[PDB]
């Protein structure tokens, strides 16, 4: 086996040891492996996969293969690969093209190495994506391959936003499952994953005390809620910015002061609109929005000296790092940790005090500066991915007549019953014991003893 | 000249008025609606039957409805939840209200009937505001001619919405309803944070027990169970959680709670042998939050640690098998809404007996029965939605639609997300919060208007 | 016929007894002493002048002292802290007690005098139990002859100890004293966790304000300040802390609080220009915890955000300049111990004015004034220490010693650490907690006895 | 041509220097001392033997000592705690340092001897800075003539102070010592909040285990156990606490933890039958914090839930019986300082065995072994005390005193509270905190100087 490219194949034994541990941390995913192994529901599936090549993704990949699939894999971020995970996957005879610290050019080449096998397009028939970069490449550059592809399973909020836009414009060519919006994904991974991994990443990058310092978290969706808790539970004084008044209300009730970087919340593009007194007190800013330029150049100029700047949203353009590359000198402290010296572009005093610390060059910091979400959280997300792969592969969209295809071309979530069955394996993994409704109680609230227990409108 | 009311003590009106004036300053969303709509009188002609806890917070709601043009006739929806100074201030303002703390069940029914009837005949009501659905069911079973001229029902709480949806499914719901509970500024504000504030409040007022270091079991982890669990954990309780819904149980685990069942392997086989006696024998406090029936049952009550406190914060008291305790055990009133229940027998007890449980509010929802319910600034969200829902259904004029047009609007719906957001904005400004305004480029990048709504209807917050 | 008492309403006795029976089950350290020493009667012959908040918890203390053989004559140490059902139950037990909630200052002084005098003549007291030093100073200044027959003072609280140490330093202390405050099972239990339980309790009872998301300023971060800040932070307040002690301020920072001063650069030059008006204009709640004077002064009160709540949980009301507010602003009573202070001037208020502050308990310690003080399970520690300190000083019989012997024993001392640990053990067993027993090898390895004491006297916990 | 050092890799120096420059901005009390005393050179002529974790933070300490005039010879006090880039940067600045991460025990001892000897003979040392007492012991046992010229020891940690006080009580301590550990800005900053920061940090780096919703048992609840319990509880762990000291156990209860013992009724009867197997079979993580011996013993390790993590954050690895595991069970290295310990036998294992434990840092203190120890801004307090303590003892010149003068000064003492407050003030200012200044009237009222000290020496904070 040579159909791979990783940083260091000799890291495979280490990766395998950590994969074995992760298996014990992922009962929902391992439960799927044991339940479906005999049936081989993914036999004949050929899955193009593009998502962070971590230990957790390793268990996902080996589950898909255990259920019958062939895959070709790449990471979806230049800094998120764990080289020991990539090595163990390569060592198991699975094509993987990923390493921590890719250039942008190498990132694209890796995705292309999955799309092409031995110089020609692979006969792929399934896609697993995180954020939609592979989805867009297939649509823009390889539309003929989409004729043979039965579906896409998309991991994350930004990827879903891009899928819905294509569907709205009539450009989506195969159906998709929104894996993000399973409750055992969005309200587990997006929130509690970041609760675990944001302070983890900041500590590994800087080793800064967080207790007693001032943080500003931009956004209070699922990622912003978990990120704010990551910081507050360490004793940070956290302020929260939001454009959505409902999410701002939740931030208030959770005990956070809600503030804007701009006077009266109005960004008129001028420096005069920056709340300089507020930003001058902030030791740490974290962007969580999935939006663009929410930590802009004027905010970066006004931040307190030596503030830490990081992003845990999907794409690095939440922060105007381009402005910083154009105007300020970058000092590498260590990989994925840069001091950005606001004193000039072409040099800096080694003992300068007017700098910012940028983590992961603005790429998602939990994966770039630590290891991302822990296995027992990714268990929920990735159990959903496997169910979504099984569901779309069994439907065989690519083999339907044109009229049948029109009826199935959608972006759907998994049924609530499967959401509950994933959650139950997660609960048992903690040693939790769910109560069984009596027949009288089940009649009283109008559900089956087996579930589902909530209407589809329920928000948890 | 006004006598069309019944309250505990009208002399409490001045105190109630003082507390209403304070609550106005804590309810910016509700008082914003009062300012915004007073000139146009959107509820002119509305005659609202209202049945919800006669608190200070409900008083501000009532006076907002009246300020916008409505007439009302009011009762409380629970026998223990009225604040007598609130009822007195409302009656003193010339508003028909029939409510006092400590009603009997017969007086509860009479009070609702006093709103329905005026001078012994059906009132010309045309709107209904309800909490839990008791008023709604009485109208459907006993006063169907009155429903002909009623334009809608606005329903406050999870249990009432369940009852409305069941009537709609069976085709017996006679007028459209707005599910006020499922505004995010209700369900994810009131149901959760209100119980966070008021559960430990009620337990302290009823018992003055230290909670730190003691063991609690919360039955349920929906919105009320989540807020209830935090109310106790933030005081230092060691909180375990029970759930039938594995997704909610997953949230409890991630939130740092041990998830347990009262029954071995979660299976209630009906016998004492299925009870986890070791677990229940360690619990100092059990709180029911489910909206379900008999989730703190006789066999659990028998197994609880001596001197444990038992209470319910769900809508109805049958969450706990209090009937079993009335039939079998000796009740000793400590003070109003606090009883020691002696497990040594039915007829009499030794005053120094150590084998008792403490029941709060006779199993009725404890935050309203033993304290004052949710605080004004939280009820601001729920009741701003109520006012918006009353305006919405009243303007639609369902009773005046022809039969074929009624058929297209007979539903149970929530308010538009834009209104939910506008309520939350006023709440946020009440805290001094400053929301950020999207730039045009950012609004285009995420595909929303700068004015909102900011999330798709599928968003769960 | 027993008549040697004055309480608000003797008919509350039965309610008080019911709550005393409950509190006994919540105070295992105190009731452990009652059971261990009953046969020995170590306080036979003791005649105790007691002056401390006449609560249910103090009731259990009083009845413990009596059960161990003492006679007592009791008053409350604060005009607002008595629980009338507790005072009635004690009076109904034939115990002289002079206390009711809502005393005037003259009535407060008169009550202390009714304990000192029996049938118009000085009682033959030989022991003192005090909270804050008022009774101690009256005896020293007004009844010095009574001190010749007194064997010692046991003092509950930080402020009272400060006053005792000053008298010892100046040679005016006439009898030995035990500093009960500085047992760890007092200072690091009662002062901290008691306020944690009872500060947000009192604020909710007085105002029913939502605390979540609002801004608080706690003045001081000693034991009371630490517990008060946690009481508010755990409810979701955004808490800032002020301190003059940099070590305490360091703890506040590490605990996750912003440390700020009401004054620019922390310097109070007496002028309004030194007030940080922007800071105070955002504060919704200020709580004074210092035992110091005028830490919430007139210029701070002028600068506070409209409708801020103002309260004190330190020992005396002069932490807040309420004299300035009485002289310059108009007071509107909302209900007992809750006043709106209208900053619009003297000489009349508009009932709908928005420019007021809310003052709780007229500046007196708010946990006892607007709620019920610390819960029984916390006061268990403080009051087991009191019982042990009374036994200790009474057995020493200072008043009977020759002058050279008295000279050597005239001091202000804390109880031995071994007793402190023995109180804590009973508290821990009350929670079901299980301490581990050191093996002899482990005890040898750290240089302690298996029995304890486990820490050197320098240890700070 | 500087060669008087031994480190892992000198080419890591530039990276170490970058992190030192950052750490200087995180250590304002230490850099304040540098600026205050540089001109005075108070440590001119000082020659310090240093033995403490060769971290970035120790690097800032070393460079402060040198900047005040000292020469040093340095080693790490633990085989796994050195940060190799820190050591390289110190060596690159021309400072003798003998330290690398992953020393053998033999190399550990050789490194200490390289500080003691220079070119084969005793260095002309005259000061000692130590953590845990290994260097102090070696000097007393093997180099008594060197102690003749040494003016003092400054000891960092609880375990080292315990060893100093035993030598003092036995007459074998040869030079005076400063207990740096018991400054409040050390013990109640470093010991507590340092572990709060770095314990969950080390566990995440070693295992990347989710902690939320899992079960932990923290052995001990002193300063380290308090900070460790919070480290885990704040992550959502369900934390149980063990203690032999009932006062610390009481604090754990009040802080909201269940207090349990690994042994039934807390009593070890010398057999497996006294292990609470039901309790330990539920524990996912056990952390020892005691400074005691064998508090996680062989029978406890046999009973732990499969796949539980085992670690120690006390000073020495013998808190856990790792010797039993080396003798009986098969060790599989996951990665450096992370081992799976297969309870299925000593001779080999199945790679997919489920019956293993995970041991971090081979039982050596886990925050330093699997992460980077405490953060700079916390070590600021500890190491500012170290500098002040070195200055104080060096200026006293004990070695030069006549025998009868030595006798009056041979002691183990803490720094004065005034210095403790001055360190804290610089820490507070580092956070942007603003302490209030007492007015003259307020200072008189509480009996302190406006400058401080603000508390009596008995105060426990
Ligand atoms: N790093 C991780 O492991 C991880 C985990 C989950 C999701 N994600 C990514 O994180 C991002 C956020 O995901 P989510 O699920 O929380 O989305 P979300 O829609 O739930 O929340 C994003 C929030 O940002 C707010 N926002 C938008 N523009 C803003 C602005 N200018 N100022 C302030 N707030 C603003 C929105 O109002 C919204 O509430 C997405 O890109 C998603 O793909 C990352
Ligand atoms: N007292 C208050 O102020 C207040 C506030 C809001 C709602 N309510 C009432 O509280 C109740 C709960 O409301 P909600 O909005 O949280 O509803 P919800 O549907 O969100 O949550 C109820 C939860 O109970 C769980 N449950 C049901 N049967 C169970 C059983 N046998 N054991 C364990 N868990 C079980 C369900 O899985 C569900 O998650 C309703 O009756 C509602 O009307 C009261
Ligand atoms: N209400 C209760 O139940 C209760 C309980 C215990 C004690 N007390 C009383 O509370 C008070 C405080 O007791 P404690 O044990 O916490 O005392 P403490 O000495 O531990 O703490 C008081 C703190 O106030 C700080 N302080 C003093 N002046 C200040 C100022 N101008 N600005 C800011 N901070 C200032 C001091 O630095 C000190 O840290 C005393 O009067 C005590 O008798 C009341
Ligand atoms: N790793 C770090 O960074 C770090 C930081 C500070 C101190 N330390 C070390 O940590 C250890 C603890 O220090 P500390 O300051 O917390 O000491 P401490 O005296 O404050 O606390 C130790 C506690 O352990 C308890 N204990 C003793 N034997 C026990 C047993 N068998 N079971 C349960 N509890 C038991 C004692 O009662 C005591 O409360 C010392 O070895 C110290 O040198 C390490
Ligand atoms: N980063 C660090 N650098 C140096 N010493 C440390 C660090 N973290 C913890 N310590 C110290 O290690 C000692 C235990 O050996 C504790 O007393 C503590 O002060
Ligand atoms: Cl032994
Ligand atoms: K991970
Ligand atoms: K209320
Ligand atoms: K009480
Ligand atoms: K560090």
């Amino acid at each position: 086996f040579t159909d791979y490219k990783v940083a260091d194949i000799t890291l495979a034994a280490w990766g395998r040891r950590e994969l074995i541990i992760a298996e014990s941390e992922m009962p929902a995913l391992m439960g799927l492996r044991r339940k479906y192994a005999g049936q081989q529901p993914l036999k004949g599936a050929k899955i193009l996969g593009c998502i962070h090549m971590t230990i957790q993704t390793g268990v996902l990949i080996e589950t898909l293969v255990a259920l019958g699939a062939e895959v070709r894999w790449s990471s979806c971020n230049i800094f998120s690969t764990q080289d020991q995970a990539a090595a163990a996957i390569a060592a198991a005879g699975i094509p993987v093209f990923a390493w921590k610290g890719e250039t942008e050019e190498e990132y694209e080449w890796c995705i292309e190495q999955t799309i092409l096998k031995d110089g020609q397009p692979w006969d792929a028939n399934m896609v697993l994506d995180d954020g939609g970069d592979l989805t867009e490449i297939l649509h823009k550059k390889y539309p003929q391959m989409l004729e043979r592809i039965h579906g896409i399973t998309e991991e994350t909020t930004t990827g879903v936003h891009r899928l819905l836009d294509m569907l709205k414009n009539g450009t989506l060519k195969v159906p998709a499952i929104n894996v993000n919006d399973s409750v055992t994904k969005s309200k587990n991974d997006n929130k509690y994953g970041c609760r675990h991994s944001l302070n983890d990443a900041i500590k590994r990058g800087t080793d800064h005390l967080l207790s007693g310092k001032q943080a500003l978290v931009i956004g209070y969706g699922d990622v912003g809620k978990g990120s704010s808790q990551s910081l507050r539970q360490e004793g940070m004084i956290v302020k929260v910015a939001e454009v959505d008044p409902i999410c701002a209300m939740q931030a208030c009730m959770d005990g956070f002061e809600v503030v804007s970087p701009y006077k009266n919340g109005i960004n008129d593009g001028t420096e005069a609109s920056i709340d300089a007194a507020l930003l001058g007190k902030i030791d740490l800013i974290v962007t969580t929005t999935g939006n663009v330029n929410v930590c802009d150049a004027n905010m970066l100029k006004a931040l307190k000296k030596r503030a830490v700047v990081c992003n845990i949203g999907h794409f690095d353009n939440e922060i105007d790092t381009a402005f910083m590359r154009k105007n300020w000198a970058w000092e590498e402290v260590k990989p994925q940790v840069h001091k950005i010296h606001r004193t000039g572009k072409d040099g800096f005093d080694a003992h300068n005090d007017d700098y910012l610390i940028l983590l992961a060059e603005g790429r998602l910091v939990n994966l770039g500066n630590a290891t991302g979400h822990p296995s027992r959280i990714m268990d929920g997300s990735f159990a959903n991915q496997v169910l979504a792969q099984i569901h779309l592969f069994e439907q065989k969209y690519a083999d339907l007549p044109a009229a049948e295809k029109a009826k199935r071309l959608s972006v759907e979530v998994l049924p609530k019953k499967l959401d509950e069955e994933v959650a139950l394996e997660m609960v048992k993994g903690f040693g939790g014991v769910v109560t069984q409704l009596t027949p009288k109680q089940a009649e009283y609230i109008g559900v089956s003893v087996e579930g589902p227990f909530k209407p589809d409108t329920y928000r948890y």
